[PDB]
């Protein structure tokens, strides 16, 4: 075979995992929406793509969402000029479909499981309580003069009220622009200025992993260079003394106390912007209302086989698109219970995730590979002794998942009884693009499998632009047609939007990842095209090599980048993080990096061997969990910021 799976210790003949009994409607579990085999997936998938899919999408749009005014046209526009349209004549409100209509049905039903940084301070937040706090904040925003189309910045930590902040902006037609609680004043500054918002929401302080976040302090430093900001709503999260600017800053609780607990919904056009999300100049991705909301609802319902009574647990942060889509809009659109996790995976201990699952009986869990590798690094005592039988599905998101981690996830977290869904997508896709449907697809470690409804992808040659037709091919991934949840522009920078995604390969959407469709049709996302290494003509993906390195005993996490090599063009350079146990004194470093080079030669090839390996305590990662390989590539070429100092030193 030309295309090989990500290196794994299990033989390929014993590495295919059919949907287990919890996803077969047995043991009293819900029957999956799509099942039981790959055929049942294509039968429905094929309805959602091609020129004959309008009828299907028109129905799902009316099945999934409540509409103030119905739509006439289903889709229009294209990539060329960035004029994507979906249900343009229709109107709705995001807050209504995430709150009101569910409050009217079961008001005492839990909407949010607020898992506070301290486990004892956790509680349930019903829809009634959530809708009421949302309407109060909306009325506060309206009292500040916020109008439909105005941008509002949200600098909130993972407290449950962040959902109220989001939905309050969408209730009145404003455009919220959420920023990671923890970002520096300079990063916050640039994002508050680009969106030109006049209102800012934040807390006095944040709490994560037992460490405080001086949100109001960082905000004060930022707003010194944000002239437009006139009003700041400050939430009392810790109650510790923080500076408050007279006139500009008002307390959340005191402002909401003056307002009613209901607020009418603004009638939004399908294509009115819902939010701006800036990606780490700053790129403010913009999403519309109807299309983004429909994509998050359908993906959640089908990719996680969500049912009315489930308790979905996405452990991401709302500063990330993963939180936007699968903490707030997605789950609450479907009217179920969702989790707001304020802590880390290892506070107070590396058992927190599992203490959480058994406490609330999470029916699905959804986190990043960087966290799965973290818990793997901490031993199996923290997880082995839990029940966790309430789970049915386990999700990975943010990067390629090494089969080694995929197995640990499958073994201990799911006790080999849960489906593993490797969900591939981007901030610019709005919702999950390629992922296995858990009740129908048999999984391969590290493979996203097949594309989701509305997504028709192709493998194109990166230079010629020709479609590699069929199986056992590899290249760069691209989409053939728009999908409902696709981003519509970059805020006040539609040229960057077209030049980044639409002009590289005229006719398609350009994700920026390498991909391979193996002999069975499974898709394999190998990493960022920018991270590809060209060793004497061979194109090495970062997932291939990293997955191989983590196959050696004691390896915790790895990151490989490229650098100029006179003989080979580029050479591979590896940054390796070893587990706590591994005694770096007893074992010669030279002998270790030599065993690793061999490990790569044996499974990949004699060209993928690193020309140099660096041992480091950690890796440069973003808040979401992405490994910042561009940094490592820049260094070799000459979150926790203190990790860059160790790299510049260990490399030099
Ligand atoms: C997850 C959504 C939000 O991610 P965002 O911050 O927009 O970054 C998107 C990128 O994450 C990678 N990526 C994400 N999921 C996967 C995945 N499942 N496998 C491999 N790479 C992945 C892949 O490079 C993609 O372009």
């Amino acid at each position: 075979h030309h295309v090989h799976p990500l290196p794994d210790s299990v033989p390929e003949s014993e590495d295919l995992f059919a949907p287990p009994p919890r996803m077969q409607g047995k043991e009293g579990r819900p029957k999956p929406h799509i099942g039981p085999n790959y055929e049942s997936y294509v039968k429905e998938w094929a309805k959602t793509v091609g020129p004959n899919s309008d009828e299907w999408w028109a129905a799902k749009a009316r099945e999934t969402l409540d509409w103030y005014d119905d739509f006439k046209t289903v889709r229009a526009g294209g990539f060329e000029h960035g004029d994507v349209q979906w249900f343009p004549e229709g109107t709705l409100n995001a807050a209504y479909n995430c709150l009101d209509r569910h409050y009217y049905k079961n008001p005492k039903k839990t909407a949010i499981i607020y898992e506070a940084d301290e486990p004892s301070e956790s509680r349930e937040v019903s829809y009634e309580e959530l809708m009421q706090e949302t309407c109060r904040v909306a009325n506060v925003l309206k009292s500040y003069g916020v109008k439909k189309g105005d941008a509002v910045s949200i600098y909130l930590p993972m407290t449950w009220q962040a959902a109220a902040a989001f939905l309050a902006c969408a209730r009145i037609g404003a455009i919220h622009s959420a920023v990671f609680a923890g970002f520096s004043a300079e990063s916050l500054r640039d994002r508050v200025n680009d969106c030109e918002c006049k209102v800012l929401i934040t807390t006095d302080e944040g709490r994560r992993g037992g460490k405080t976040i001086a949100t109001k302090q960082i905000v004060d430093a930022a707003l010194q260079q944000c002239p437009l900001v006139e009003n700041v709503l400050v939430l009392r999260r810790t109650g510790n003394k923080v500076p408050m600017t007279e006139g500009r800053d008002k307390w959340w609780d005191e402002e909401c106390a003056k307002m009613p607990a209901y607020c009418p919904c603004e009638r939004m056009a399908s294509e009115d912007p819902l939010f701006i999300l800036y990606t780490s100049k700053p790129k403010g991705v913009v999403h519309s209302t109807a299309g983004y909301l429909l994509g998050t609802a359908l993906t959640l319902k089908y990719v996680f086989d969500a049912h009315p009574d489930d308790r979905f647990a996405c452990m991401a942060d709302i500063g990330w698109i993963t939180g936007h889509s699968y903490i707030i809009y997605g789950p609450l659109a479907n009217g179920i219970t969702t989790a707001v996790f304020e802590s880390t995976p290892v506070y107070p201990t590396p058992s927190r995730y599992w203490d959480f699952v058994d406490k609330w009986k999470a029916t699905q869990l959804y986190t990043a590979p960087t966290a799965i590798r973290l818990l793997r690094r901490m031993g199996e005592d923290h997880v082995k002794n839990h029940d966790l039988s309430s789970l049915r599905v386990l999700g990975s998101v943010g990067e390629p998942i090494n089969p080694e981690a995929w197995h640990w996830y499958n073994d201990f977290a799911g006790k080999n009884q849960c489906a593993i869904v490797d969900t591939y997508w981007m901030t610019e896709t709005g919702s999950i693009s390629i992922a296995p449907l858990p009740g129908a697809i048999s999984t391969k470690p590290g493979s996203a499998t097949f594309p989701f409804f509305g997504m028709d992808v192709d493998i194109i040659d990166p230079q010629t632009g020709q479609v590699l037709e069929g199986n056992d091919v590899e290249g760069v991934l691209v989409a053939r047609r728009p999908w409902p949840s696709i981003a519509r522009t970059v805020y006040r920078d539609h040229k960057r939007y077209l030049e980044t995604y639409m002009k590289p390969y005229p006719g398609y959407f350009f994700f920026g990842d390498g991909a391979a469709r193996d002999y069975d049709g499974y898709m394999w996302i190998k990493g960022r095209v920018d991270d590809v290494i060209n060793v004497s003509g061979h194109r090495l993906s970062t997932a291939e090599v990293e997955s191989a390195l983590i196959l050696h005993k004691g390896v915790a996490e790895t990151a490989v980048v490229g650098c100029a090599d006179d003989l080979t063009g580029q050479a591979v350079y590896a940054f390796v993080t070893m587990k706590p146990e591994f005694d770096l004194k007893a074992t010669k470093e030279a002998d270790l990096s030599k065993e690793l080079a061999i490990q790569v030669r044996k499974v990949i090839g004699p060209f993928a061997a690193p020309k140099k390996i660096y041992l480091v305590s950690d890796l440069p990662k973003t808040r979401s969990g992405k490994i910042m390989r561009r940094v490592l590539r820049k260094i070799v070429a000459g979150a926790d910021p203190q990790i860059v100092e160790e790299v510049k030193q260990k490399v030099t």
